[PDB]
């Protein structure tokens, strides 16, 4: 009945003791009671002999109840009255301070559940339920426990202490807080400035976000023992913290007097070090708005030194605090806040693996840890490498924890039995229908029973499963979002991409491989995970490639940004695209491609034909695929990290449209594949400036067709057909007869396969459709494009 | 009266009994309070035996009131005195704390409806009305029904489970908590995310606003017994709720302090289960409200695993968590809550179909709600999947509902003549005029019961409608918005297309067999309905059928989008068309394109002139034409899911405007009309992109003039004319003699179909204007503009 | 105003993109614009001038 102290328990099951004892088959309270006074030396048991009550006065009206009894004791647990007596004790334990409720705690707990199996037995036995809990209360209910009395000593102290803070140096007296996670060499590098006071502050730059207020912990520790200054022998932390100060007093102008108050108690000057968390907000400068400017008074009182002080601003803060003169740099000093990098990740995963102990699954593995980091590092890659991986490890250390346990033997079919059985038992029952009852009543507790065991039969299932949590475990979860089943989207990305692109064999392999060698580790994560050119024609296969890659790496087909560099030419923008003074080059540095990408930076970035696109764009271009950042915006970093820039080429077509065809020859298809597949990376070449797209990771050549390809894409138009349909409510399939049938209009020698959706428009859609309209098949039954005869069959089949 | 319990009822009939057994003719107070002593054992009854009164001190009073009597007993139901009662024992019963009447508030009542038959029986023989209430009074009171069982026995979780709050654990001892809905096989994904300890978190993605918190309700049940890991039947789950914590104080603060409260206690770790609803909202992460800043303390929670806890976010929110790292970074992971797709859409709407039976309605037909939903889906469209659909089976619903009496024999005539009498009765009395105003009364009583008997006579059409709700009922109500009547919208295109298409068999046919074959649902929806080419001249037919396919498949005439390629051409600079820093095709997908469609998103988009607007536009509605959607503004996506884009060319014209080839015999020129019907299609081809038009549906041709086709020409001018002037209070038309002899003065071969409108002007207009104005005409008759004798005749009808 | 004579000066300095616009309130009386609101021309007297 929760996880409370063993004296209560042992009270309850006592209890027990007396069900079958006495044969009251479920033990009400006077059993609970009896387990009170029958343990002697127990707070309630103690009572109770006090009140004049031994284990035999109650035990003898107890005995008078049943006495010996049915020892079966038939259903040997405990009842509503019992349950309700430990509800009440644990109520009556809040009251002594106790979450670990004790034996006390049951006997007040009796008290509280009146006209009961407890209270009547002991209203029997001439004893009064609130004499009986002031007995309780008058031995363990005036509870003092640990008893230390607080506080450090000092008391010049009071105008700042009084205040606020909890002070730092109370804290690491008895050690009564977290360290938590540093940052240990800064807590060095921390003291150093403590052991300044021009430069009083040290100031702590870093996401908040870290767990930062470990550093200052820090401090403390090391002013203590031992090494540390002849200054700070003598040296104090004490501490000036903002929300108490705000609370209780909502104005800004009395908050500045307390703060000075702070200050002022600092003329123990060189004994004496003032934390001033969110220093920043104090400072008030670097925004257009400040957090309150005590700047003003912070700063000449750490120029004379008298307040010298532990600082923690912000990243860019240190600057916007620096700048403001002339002491103002006299305060804050930087200091290395770091929130967890890659490596550090895996440390953090692994260190609060057991404290997700309770689920029998975070319990292991290095290998899940791994791959928690790892993968969530190159995919999903949207929130913060620690963050990410823990949350990637624990995804699969509870989905297979289901899988233990995900049905027993569902025998929940059985508990719907039980329920018609309640019912027909119950209403029965109330009309006497004894015998008519009997076996309702039989036939309910029969299957209860029966659910419960096989309800607990994968506990087997447990002894079989009940943990693993290893590397594909979490793979498969970080694949859920979006090391082996997250992976096995990289390693059968060929697969993934084929399926959703118009043939191009060359392209398909290349991008497929090339992310996946990226994304296995090596193929450049600070550029782009891959640089790409798309060579060939649009919409035969380039667009589609771009979609379908999304799709299988990032896990969202749409996860796609697309911003056309040949705007920023202002060749087709110069009329287009533009009006007013301000316009398109401005566009791709000043916002739209930096802002895009910062926003999803796990995004194919699709940047449209950048062949006759501006040379100053390239430069750029060359940037993201390089460096894998552009800083523009004004200062903002667009992460090109797990972008995937693929950026297009219109030339290459010619070729791609060549086909590797069945029949014309054998001799230029088979070498038109290799022609297309080889002479299209140079077409890229030989169109336009070089260094932009060489520094790229692979060129991607697409194809048209490849004759080879039609029935594929033919299956890419059919899916798109099929689905359309099933959003107003209608299943429509073409079999792949009939899918054959559309696919004889796209074979082709130099034509590609771009017309099959228009084709699958005509002798499918339309046809289905001209046959669909005209009441064959009215709204809502499922149609079948066949192909029976070798021509079109529209069937029906629900 | 009204639903009530049987002991309410009771006294109420017993009073009709001694109303005819006493022969009060209509059934008064004195026969409630009758019925009321007269029951024996009914509450009131047995008050009444206590108060002294027993049926025949009641019935002796009631006999020297009407005695054996009047047993023609004329309206023998109630009078409003009687009546009074019943309402007041209601009020009596309401007091009481009963739901419904019962015989002893009827008891209460009649103290009630003082100075009344009651009463006044009571007050002859001696009762005081107020101990006769108080009699009944003392046989009620201190109602009370379950709580056997209350709270958590396990409850050493108590400072927490305290607080603060109802928890689902308590609710599920004995079921009493609703299932609610689901997503069943997401409650055990939920446990999946909730059987772990970093990703400790579930985080519910759905609209609210689906009744989403059932699957949380499931997770409770499952985590008991028993198909979920034993890790998680060693869990208690404890509700946050949000509502009771701020109630009271008021206050951030206090919410805060709340929250930190549970999350603290949380050291009966690995089990508990903290359910967080808005957990989101905690982390305060994005947005421009911060909302509350829990994050602090639920950051090391969640990557610690110390808090476990069910995540309440939104589609959006989740991001809005993880963003922050930790967070959602370190516990949420999403989980698919669905809003109703189309077949998901159909068992909601049967769920909750039950409750228009209270309109003894529909209930079904299976082929009405599927037309409900079908129609709705795919044609305005307006609203969501499933509340569309619904909402038509009960427009219908309830239409032929209203034929069963709105048409009965329709005595509302009946009604209209009955009170003309009430008045001459009545007011007959009043002059007195006796025997003067009893016939007008004897007439009244005739009126009375026969509209009764006729308003209830078609209890016959009852039984024909009274559930059926058939596909074309739907299909008509489909239709007042937008399977009878959407089928017809389908079937009778060519006619509705025609008669505003003026000439174009050419058009017509191809357009209305289009966009019929879309509106039975095998088109093409994941691109417009019908995406086109309209070849053919301006104001021929080309307007005229993008309005009347708005008309036909969406509702009216206007609900069609209309946007210029051309203005915003893309083509036309700084200094010929437009301005505003993002120029044209940022323009058009900045703005109008997507703005429009987003407003309404199943309307006939007509975008003219994009043969050469800009090629770089034209990949643009290509994507529309593709993928049914464009992403624009900054990321909607905006549904051509159903619009029919008509996209424009106009290089057919020529050909069509080769009118049959005009004068080229009527039989080589027949002969040229199937030849324009071909020859546009392709000249399309040449003159714009094909991508554009292979993921265009069709390729409309747009037929002119022939010689037949002219006259149809003449015949929109004169029918745009014949509209326009009902508006003022006159319509006209011109007789089709007189556009015969409108028609004789529109062809030459030197001119088009434009001057008919001018002509038009002349010689309908102009020619009836001179005519009524002189005073041969009143205003507000039809006029008719006939040719009678070979010349125009104005003759006039109604 | 759906009261007043509207003169629209010119119509070679109307090309036909414009005349579509006139067009509509030459056929309709109304044009959709500003904020989708209809413009009532019912008794405009609408005077395009040329020379």
């Amino acid at each position: 009945f929760g996880r409370f102290t063993e004296r209560a328990q042992k009270v309850l099951a006592l209890a027990q003791e007396e069900a079958l004892r006495l044969g009251h088959n479920n033990i009400g309270t006077e059993h609970i009671l009896l387990g009170l006074v029958r343990e002697g030396e127990g707070i309630a048991a103690k009572a109770l002999q006090a009140l004049g009550l031994g284990s035999e006065k109650i035990q003898k009206e107890v005995e008078s109840l049943i006495g010996r009894g049915q020892e079966m004791s038939q259903t040997i647990h405990y009842t509503p009255r019992a349950k309700k007596v430990i509800e009440l004790s644990m109520d009556e334990a809040r009251k002594l301070g106790h979450s670990y409720v004790g034996t006390e705690h049951i006997l007040l707990g009796l008290i509280r559940e009146g006209e009961g199996v407890a209270a009547r037995v002991l209203n029997n036995l001439g004893v009064s339920l609130n004499k009986a809990r002031q007995q309780v209360l008058q031995l363990l209910g005036s509870n003092e426990t640990g008893s230390s009395a607080a506080g450090t000593n000092s008391n010049a102290n009071t105008p700042t202490l009084d205040s606020l803070a909890r002070d730092l140096t109370a804290i690491a007296k008895e050690d009564s807080l977290d360290p938590v996670i540093g940052r240990s060499k800064e807590i060095q590098r921390v003291i150093e400035v403590l052991s300044r006071r021009t430069k009083n502050n040290p100031v702590l730059i870093g996401e908040p976000g870290v767990g930062k207020t470990a550093i200052a912990e820090g401090l403390a520790q090391q002013i203590i023992n031992n090494e540390v200054p002849e200054i700070l022998r003598d040296k104090r932390v004490m501490t000036l913290d903002m929300g108490t100060v705000v609370a209780g007093t909502k104005y800004r102008g009395e908050f500045e007097d307390r703060l000075k108050k702070v200050m002022d108690e600092i003329r123990q000057a060189g004994n004496i070090i003032l934390f001033i968390d969110a220093l920043h907000t104090l400072i008030g400068a670097g925004g257009a708005e400040g957090a309150i400017d005590a700047s003003n008074i912070l700063k000449p009182s750490l120029a004379r030194g008298e307040l010298q002080c532990i600082g923690a601003t912000t990243l860019d803060e240190y600057r916007k605090y620096i700048e403001k003169d002339a002491a103002l740099e006299r305060r804050f000093q930087p200091i290395q806040v770091d929130q967890p990098s890659v490596d550090e990740s895996i440390q953090i995963l692994q260190g609060l693996r057991d404290r997700y102990e309770a689920h029998h699954r975070v319990s292991i593995t290095d290998d899940a840890i791994e791959a928690a980091v790892k993968l969530s590092d190159r995919y999903i890659s949207d929130r913060f490498l620690p963050d990410k991986a823990i949350d990637l490890i624990d995804e699969a250390g509870s989905k297979v924890r289901l899988r233990s346990f995900t049905t027993p033997p569902n025998l929940k079919e059985l508990e719907q039995k039980l329920d018609e059985v309640r019912k027909e038992k119950d209403a029965a029952v109330q009309s006497q229908e004894f015998e008519k009852a009997a076996s309702l009543r039989d036939t309910e507790q029969r299957l209860r029973e029966q659910v419960e065991d096989t309800k607990k039969s994968w506990k087997e299932k447990q002894g079989q499963e009940n943990s693993e949590v290893t590397v594909d475990d979490i793979a498969m979860v970080v694949s859920s979002w979006t090391a082996q089943t997250e992976t096995d989207k990289l390693l059968n990305m060929e697969n993934i991409l084929h399926s959703r692109v118009i043939g191009q064999d060359e392209a398909v392999v290349a991008v497929a491989k090339a992310v996946r060698r990226a994304r296995a580790g090596l193929k450049d994560p600070k550029r782009p995970i891959g640089s790409f050119i798309f060579l060939g024609p649009t919409g035969v296969g380039k667009t589609e490639l771009a979609r379908a890659l999304a799709e299988s790496i990032f896990g969202d087909e749409e996860s796609m940004i697309r911003i056309d560099m040949s705007e920023y030419m202002e060749k087709h923008s110069t009329s287009r695209l533009v009006g007013s003074p301000p316009g398109y080059v401005g566009y791709d540095e000043g916002g739209q491609l930096t802002e895009k990408v910062r926003r999803k930076p796990y995004s194919v970035v699709l940047l449209d034909a950048i062949e006759k696109a501006h040379p100053d764009v390239f430069n750029i271009l060359l940037q993201v695929l390089e460096d894998g950042r552009l800083t523009d915006s004004k200062g903002r970093t667009v992460d090109f990290r797990n972008t995937i820039l693929i950026m297009t080429s219109n030339v290459g077509a010619s070729e791609l449209k060549r086909n590797k065809y069945v029949g014309f020859n054998v001799q230029d298809e088979t070498q038109n594949h290799k022609d297309m597949k080889d002479k299209v990376m140079g077409e890229l070449k030989r169109a336009f400036r070089p260094e932009f797209i060489n520094r790229i990771d692979e060129i991607i050549v697409f194809h048209s067709l490849e004759k080879k390809h039609l029935t594929e894409i033919v299956s890419l138009m059919s899916d798109q057909l099929t689905k359309r349909l099933k959003e107003q409510d209608l299943s429509i399939e073409l079999t792949d007869a009939a899918k054959a049938k559309v696919a004889e209009e796209g074979v082709d020698l130099e034509y590609g396969a771009r017309p099959l959706r228009r084709a699958i428009q005509k002798h499918v859609e339309d046809r289905l459709s001209e046959e669909l309209l005209r009441g064959n098949i009215h709204k809502g039954q499922h149609i079948v494009l066949d192909v029976e005869d070798g021509e079109f069959v529209v069937k029906t089949t629900a």
